[PDB]
C-alpha cells in the first residue's frame, strides 16, 4: 500500500522530473495531495491546463473561501486573493497597467545602467559572484521602486519580506502577518508623501485624490503597492535566476545570444517556457461539475494547473526539452499563465530579463557555474524554486 500522489514533486528548479510526463501521457488529470493533506487534481497537458485557465468557472477567487481544500495556507488578507479583480472594479485597472510597462521614458536605460553597475561592481570584487543575491534579485527590486515611484533605499526593506511572503506553507505564518502589516503602513506613508509623485505610487497617490476615485478605499491603494512589489520582484528575480542557470549550461546557446543580441528576446521566450520557477501549480476552486478530460470535477474541488506540465507537452512543443529560436508558436507557453488571469506584468517581466542577459553576455562573456550543479541548494517549501546562491565565474 502507497499513499496518494504528494505534490509538489521536486523543488528542484535546474530539470523537469521524469514523472510528469509519465502523468500527462497516463493521466493528464489525477488525484494528488497537497502540503495541508487536502485532495486536489493536478492538471498537465497543455490542452487541459489551457481549458482550466480559461474557464473562470474554475475560480481563483474562491480558492480563499473558509474551508475550501487548499494548496497551503493564506499569507495575505483572503480578500487580496482577489487584488486584480478589486483593482478593477475600483477603476485603477488600465492605470495601474500603464504603470507598470516598459515604455516608460527612461525605463530600459534606468534597468541597462543599474545591471552594468551591478556586473562592475562583481566583476571589481572577483569571482567568485552570486548572480541571485547580488545581481537577479537586486536588479529586480531597484526595477520595481522605480516603477513604484518609491526611493532606491527603501528596496531592501520590502524585499526582506519575500522569503516569508511566499512561502508554500501547510499553517499560517506568523510573521508573515507581521511584514504584511509594517508593508502597508510603509505604502499608506507613500500616498501621504509629498515627495512621491512617479510611477506606480505617484499616479496612485493622485487618483486618491481625485473625485472619481473618493470612495475607493485606502486599503485598496496601499495594497496595490505591497502586492505588485512583492508579486512583481519574486516573479522576476526568480525567473531571471533560473533563466541564467538554464543558458549557463548551454554554451552553445550563450555563445550565440553573445554573438547575436538580436535573438535575446527569442531565446527568453524558450526560457520563459522551459523555465520552472513556480514551484506549485496554480490553484483554483470548481464553482459548478465540469468535465475535464476523464474527470468529472465537482464543485468545490481544488484544480492545480501545472505550468511545466503545459510548457513541456510534446503534443504542443515539440522537443519541449530543446530551446529552439525559431518555434511556430513561441509566445504560446504558459509562463505568464492564460485568461482571466494572465499576468498583467508579462511585457516588463520579459524586458527585465532581456536587459539582463544582455547586459551579462556582455560583461561576462565566459560565465560559468563556479560549482557542480548539483552543489546548488534549492529553496523548499515556497511559491517559487529558487536556488539560494548562484556561484559563477567567468
Ligand atoms: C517573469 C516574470 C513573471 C512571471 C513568470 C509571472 C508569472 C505570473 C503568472 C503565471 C500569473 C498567473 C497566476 C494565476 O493565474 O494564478 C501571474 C499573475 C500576476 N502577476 Fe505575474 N509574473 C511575472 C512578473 C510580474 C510582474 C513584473 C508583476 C508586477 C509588477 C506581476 C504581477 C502579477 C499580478 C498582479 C498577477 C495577478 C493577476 C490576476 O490575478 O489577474 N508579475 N504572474
Ligand atoms: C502569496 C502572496 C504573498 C504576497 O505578499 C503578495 C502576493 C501578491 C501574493 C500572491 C501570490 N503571488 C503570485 O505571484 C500569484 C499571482 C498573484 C499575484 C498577485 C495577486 O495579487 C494575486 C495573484 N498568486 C498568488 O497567490
Amino acid at each position: 500500500a502507497t499513499v496518494l500522489l504528494e505534490v509538489p514533486f521536486s523543488a528542484r528548479g535546474d530539470r523537469i522530473p521524469d514523472a510528469v510526463a509519465e502523468l500527462r501521457t497516463r493521466e493528464p488529470i489525477r488525484k494528488v495531495r497537497t502540503i495541508t493533506g487536502a485532495e486536489a487534481w493536478l492538471v498537465s497537458s497543455y490542452a487541459l491546463c489551457t481549458q482550466v485557465l480559461e474557464d473562470r468557472r474554475f475560480s481563483m477567487k474562491e480558492t480563499a473561501a473558509a474551508g475550501a481544500p487548499r494548496l497551503n495556507a493564506l499569507t495575505v488578507p483572503p480578500e487580496v486573493v482577489n487584488n486584480m479583480g478589486n483593482i478593477a472594479d475600483a477603476g485603477l485597472r488600465k492605470a495601474v497597467m500603464k504603470a507598470i510597462t516598459p515604455k516608460a521614458p527612461g525605463l530600459e536605460q534606468f534597468l541597462r545602467d543599474t545591471a552594468n553597475s551591478l556586473l562592475d561592481n562583481l566583476i571589481t570584487e572577483g569571482a567568485p559572484a552570486d548572480l541571485r543575491n547580488d545581481f537577479a534579485d537586486p536588479l529586480a527590486t531597484a526595477l520595481h521602486c522605480k516603477v513604484l515611484g518609491i526611493p532606491q533605499e527603501d528596496g531592501p526593506k520590502l524585499f526582506r519580506s519575500l522569503s516569508i511572503a511566499f512561502m508554500s506553507s501547510a499553517d499560517p505564518i506568523p510573521a508573515a502577518k507581521i511584514n504584511w502589516d509594517r508593508d502597508i503602513e510603509y505604502m499608506a506613508g507613500i500616498l501621504e508623501n509629498p515627495n512621491i509623485t512617479t510611477g506606480l505610487m505617484g499616479e496612485l497617490s493622485r487618483l486618491r485624490k481625485d473625485p472619481a476615485y473618493s470612495h475607493v478605499s485606502d486599503e485598496l491603494f496601499a495594497t496595490i503597492g505591497v502586492t505588485f512589489f512583492g508579486a512583481g520582484v519574486i516573479s522576476t528575480g526568480s525567473f531571471l535566476t533560473t533563466a541564467l542557470i538554464s543558458l549557463i549550461q548551454r554554451p552553445q546557446l550563450r555563445n550565440l545570444l553573445h554573438e547575436k543580441p538580436e535573438l535575446i528576446p527569442a531565446g527568453v521566450e524558450e526560457l520563459l517556457r522551459i523555465n520552472l520557477s513556480f514551484a506549485d501549480g496554480l490553484p483554483r476552486l470548481a464553482t459548478a461539475d465540469i468535465q475535464v478530460g476523464d474527470v468529472l470535477v465537482r464543485k468545490g474541488e481544488l484544480v492545480l494547473v501545472l505550468l511545466e506540465g503545459a510548457n513541456f507537452d510534446p503534443e504542443h512543443f515539440p522537443n519541449p526539452g530543446s530551446i529552439e529560436l525559431d518555434r511556430p508558436n513561441p509566445t504560446s507557453h504558459l509562463a505568464f499563465g492564460r485568461g482571466q488571469h494572465f499576468c498583467p506584468g508579462s511585457a516588463l517581466g520579459r524586458r527585465h530579463a532581456q536587459i539582463g542577459i544582455e547586459a551579462l553576455l556582455k560583461k561576462m562573456p565566459g560565465v560559468d557555474l563556479a560549482v557542480p550543479i548539483d552543489q546548488l541548494v534549492w529553496r523548499t517549501r515556497f511559491q517559487r524554486r529558487i536556488p539560494e546562491r548562484l556561484p559563477v565565474l567567468w
